[PDB]
């Protein structure tokens, strides 16, 4: 069955579109081959979102895929919850449990607030990009008054790209008014490496400082440039490269053509590209189960206009929303189980620390199985806490 | 001239719709009488916003009036800046300087951060509804590390209406 | 250089005089920024006529 699906992608996300096509190679079964209505359009303008949405709504597609901005978070959660078409994304989760919203990003603030309790902090700087919402800022402030913490929370997304070198010297010297050796950065890997280079600009990456990167792309940053700088960097990488299921994917990923699939031939991979390939495994297992349940959903453009007043949709997508949430598969991001709202459950986030030898796991965090430390053979930096008997 | 204008209003805002009609009595001159396409619809659902918007966009109206939610802040600033129709509101301002967005609420955080400096505070509790955005929360936190203040910022909009006495 | 600068930090020299061409200076200057030991306390001297020709 040529199953019409969505093909929205923000422009510049072609490595995620590359791993999207790898899922279209690997997970295109003989029972059905998926039909993407590819819309490589913008993500900030909801007008650009809506025209790509209502065209595929005129197609009668069954599962729309893409990202969304913090502007387009309330475009997707409004229309898809109303027009009864499920949406799949690797973007950040919504605080409101919206219908027909499936999302590939597991919640990081549970491990993050547990990580600060592990390092036992009381006052720290929290620079953050507001583009992924402020829910992580709401998490650290509700634990600030809880655990008697003093968060130095300064937004960095307000800084324009024209003068983002002198504003940091205005910012970091104000950070050195309180002299924060405890910095938590919440930005994208481009905006992280912008601020990381501003730390290398002021040179205050020596021993004594501590840095925390607050996305799933811990290995996606610039690790080598401050591997030997002196400070301690501790983060979260969901793409566990030690796994053979991940490594054999990289053995297929890093051997791809870089000219054909941009950003593929490199052995490293963005987690958003990994969650894209994991999303195709969930979408295939859905329509395999729709082939197992034999619920025939043969829709032409009967949905059609999204400006119908009122636009009452076909109600068989509610079970398609359910059958997505019934999919329990593994993948590049561990076990992929869903709640009744599209939020990922039964996952495990790997706590990763940049050391002298590179990135290193010290523990793992599941949602109910909280931060349990993972074995610490400290061969590199051989200090091993000299036991003084008495 | 019967000038077609907008008439979006959230439901329950009829006192504002009452003073809207007082302006339609007082400020309806002999040169032109305004023509409101009254849409007393919801404000949280952008689907309810868009159908009232694109109907008046099918009318060819010249100045759309109403409120907007923090959900519909990015519906109005996206379409009106694109579809070149000016929008007028008493709602809270947008941080992004968007085209075709006229707004009647003056900025309060300038007096607010000046007021705390008048009372000379150093540690205070800040309960807030997140429905008007978190830009006022961003204002008091950027002045928290600036003036060495210790804000106790706890959101209250997350509390449901069922048990908002024991919480 | 990590073998060299950590041996320079065996005596912890805050007083370094570099005598190289502006390409080879900026190679070694970036190795100081690699180890990050360009903080206050250190002193550096470039020993050619191209002082403005470096990475200032």
């Amino acid at each position: 069955n040529s199953i019409q699906i969505g093909g929205l992608f923000p422009r510049g996300a072609d490595q995620e579109y590359s791993a999207f096509r790898v899922g279209m190679v690997q997970f295109s079964t003989s029972e059905f081959r998926l039909t993407p209505h590819i819309d490589n359009l913008e993500v900030a303008n909801s007008f650009a979102v809506t025209n790509a949405f209502c065209s595929q709504f005129s197609r009668g597609v069954y599962a729309i895929f893409g990202f969304y901005d913090k502007k387009s978070v309330n475009t997707i959660t409004s229309f898809c919850g109303t027009l009864h078409v499920s949406f799949i994304t690797p973007s950040f989760p919504t605080d409101g449990t919206h219908p027909f919203v499936i999302q590939m990003r597991p919640d990081l603030k549970g491990a993050l607030l547990s990580l600060i309790e592990y390092y036992q902090w009381d006052k720290f700087a929290y620079l953050y990009d507001s583009d992924r919402g402020l829910s992580t800022l709401q998490a650290v402030l509700d634990s600030a008054a809880e655990k008697k913490w003093q968060v130095t929370a300064i937004n960095v997304g307000n800084i324009n790209n024209d003068k983002k070198d002198e504003t940091y010297r205005s910012l970091f010297q104000d950070l050195e008014l309180k002299k924060e050796r405890r910095v938590i950065l919440d930005c994208e890997r481009d905006k992280v490496n912008d601020i990381v280079d501003q730390v290398i600009t002021i040179g205050k990456h020596v021993k004594g400082y501590h840095y925390i990167i607050a996305n799933l792309g811990f290995t996606d940053g610039d690790l080598l440039k401050i591997q030997f700088g002196g400070a301690e960097v501790s983060g979260f990488q969901i793409v566990d490269y030690d796994d053979s299921l991940v490594s054999k994917f990289i053995e297929r990923w890093s051997t791809l053509e870089e000219k054909e699939y941009p950003g593929a031939h490199t052995a490293t991979i963005k987690y958003t590209s990994a969650l894209t390939y994991d999303a195709v495994q969930v979408m295939t297992e859905a329509f395999r189960n729709l082939r197992k349940q034999r619920i025939e959903i043969s829709r032409r453009g009967n949905a059609g206009d999204c400006l119908a007043n009122p636009a009452v949709p076909w109600g068989q997508g509610v079970e398609i929303e359910r059958a997505l949430k019934q999919v329990q598969v593994e993948g590049l991001s561990g076990n992929i189980k869903f709640d009744q709202n599209g939020k990922r459950i039964n996952y495990t986030i790997n706590i990763m620390e940049l050391k002298t030898n590179g990135p290193r796991k010290i523990g793992y965090w599941s949602e109910v199985d909280k931060m349990v430390l993972t074995e610490d053979d400290t061969s590199g930096l051989e200090q091993k806490t000299v036991v003084v008997t008495t």
